[PDB]
């Protein structure tokens, strides 16, 4: 301190810092208002400050790409940190550097291709689950809350995906729904994160301490059980790196147990909220299933991937709500990056939300419009500006299973269902101004039985 002369001494342009606060005061609008309002005032870069925190936005599909795949290993490797986080800190998601390239070796292969079309029977079979429970809401017209019946369906898959465990868990209290439901200090981390290894000798852990104490004991109960699912195939590796530790593996399964819990509801209910107010779009889809899939046929690894329109409407929805928001890299080293100077310890930022919605690379970026995925116009679209997976070595690792799920889940969903607003349905949907990416009402529908 004070870090708050850095980008008036760089030439970078940004707002004004206040002491100690930063620039954090402009979060009060939400992540998403404070990066586009940045975006038309400043231009291709600016800086801004998280309390002491200097912090680069970057605009420039070169530069980006730069920063996310050709200077990674060697400069933009890690996230910014933040705790406290525990026995968390080796998870991939949080580790660091070696450690990392580490955990994302001993955990890729888990990820590939082929091990998650031998996913698709297991994840097929609670499609069937999410279309029953969803019936029980149909026959009875009465509106539905979509996050809860996609929760239920994202909670089911994770537990069958990741450990064998198998629960309705929308309808009971079984010994594993409830320890994940667990599942205003963060902003003080930001003006005092001098604090973090104050709470890191405290163990207070982000991740309630008691949830973590429940999953370290029942991994081990299921590890020594046994002795198709993530578990397992964590387990068969560890059997040129160290192989992952007991805990190790443990905090694994927590990151994908979030990873995919409240993004493939959000995602999906995002969507289902873009096809009610897009009836079109939504019969368009409909069709292409059954031309694909007739007599309500059950969807398989193959048939999913031949559903160009279910793809763009799948893509164009992450276009308007990447639930990221921002891609960010801690600059390891003094570098400079397409004719401009890095100082280390600046945190990269690359704000993925306005990058979507900008009018400057997207005609109507309000609008929902799926075409822009057309596979005539896909072409265009340049990937350094669309990032709704992020890019390079430290990409969403968990994107082609994501995909697939969601894919899942709305092709056994619109095969049975259509879906209507009601007069309770928030139009036009707002963002949570606060900090993650969901709507400020939960999305509430009609649903109807084809
Ligand atoms: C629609 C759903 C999802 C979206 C849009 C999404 C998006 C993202 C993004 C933007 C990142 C940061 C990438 C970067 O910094 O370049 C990321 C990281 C990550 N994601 Fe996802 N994600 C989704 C679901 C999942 C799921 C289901 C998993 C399950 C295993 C997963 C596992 C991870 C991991 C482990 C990382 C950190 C990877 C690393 O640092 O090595 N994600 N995701
Ligand atoms: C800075 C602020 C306080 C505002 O929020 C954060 O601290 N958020 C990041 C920090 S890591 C996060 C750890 C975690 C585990 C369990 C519950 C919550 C969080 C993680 O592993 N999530 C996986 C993921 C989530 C979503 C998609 N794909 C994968 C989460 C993150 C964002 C983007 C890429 C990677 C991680």
């Amino acid at each position: 301190t004070h870090s708050h002369g850095l980008f008036k001494k760089l030439g970078i342009p940004g707002p004004t810092p206040l002491p100690f606060l930063g620039n954090i005061l402009s979060y009060h609008k939400g992540f998403c208002m404070f990066d586009m309002e940045c975006h038309k005032k400043y231009g291709k870069v600016w800086g801004f400050y998280d309390g002491q925190q200097p912090v680069l936005a970057i605009t420039d599909p070169d530069m980006i790409k730069t920063v996310l795949v050709k200077e990674c290993y060697s400069v933009f490797t890690n996230r910014r940190p933040f705790g406290p986080v525990g026995f968390m800190k080796s998870a991939i998601s949080i580790a660091e550097d070696e450690e990392w390239k580490r955990l994302r070796s001993l955990l890729s292969p888990t990820f590939t291709s082929g091990k998650l079309k031998e996913m698709v029977p297991i994840i097929a079979q609670y499609g069937d689950v999410l279309v029953r429970n969803l019936r029980r809401e149909a026959e009875t017209g009465k509106p539905v809350t979509l996050k809860d019946v996609f929760g239920a369906y994202s909670m089911d898959v994770i537990t069958s995906t990741s450990f064998g465990v198998n629960i309705d868990s929308l309808n009971p209290q079984d010994p594993f729904v409830e320890n994940t439901k667990k599942l205003p200090f963060f902003l003080s981390i930001t003006v005092f994160p001098f604090l973090i290894p104050i709470l890191e000798v405290l163990n207070i852990c982000v991740f309630p301490r008691e949830v973590t104490n429940f999953l370290r004991k029942s991994v081990k109960r299921m590890k020594e059980s046994r002795l198709v699912d993530f578990l397992q195939l964590m387990i068969d590796s560890q059997n040129s790196h160290k192989a992952l530790s007991d805990l190790e593996l443990v905090a694994q399964s927590i990151i994908f147990i979030f990873a995919g819990y409240e993004t493939t509801s959000s995602v999906l209910s995002f969507i289902m909220y873009e096809l009610a107010t897009h009836p079109d779009v939504q019969q368009k889809l409909q069709e292409e299933i059954d031309a694909v899939l007739p007599n309500k046929a059950p969807p398989t690894y193959d048939t999913v991937l031949q559903m160009e329109y279910l793809d763009m409407v799948v893509n164009e929805t992450l276009r308007l709500f990447p639930i990221a928001m921002r891609l960010e890299r801690v600059c390891k080293k003094d570098v400079e990056i397409n004719g401009m100077f890095i100082p280390k310890g600046v945190v990269v930022m690359i704000p993925s939300y306005a990058l979507h919605r900008d009018p400057k690379y997207w005609t109507e970026p309000e609008k929902f419009l799926p075409e822009r995925f057309s596979k005539k116009n896909k072409d265009n679209i340049d990937p350094y500006i669309y990032t709704p997976f992020g890019s390079g070595p430290r990409n969403c690792i968990g994107m082609r299973f994501a995909l697939m799920n969601m894919k899942l889940a709305l092709i056994r969903v619109l095969q049975n269902f259509s879906f209507k607003p009601c007069k309770e349905t928030q139009i036009p949907l707002k963002l949570s101004l606060g900090g993650l990416l969901q709507p400020e009402k939960p999305v509430v529908l009609k649903v109807e039985s084809r």
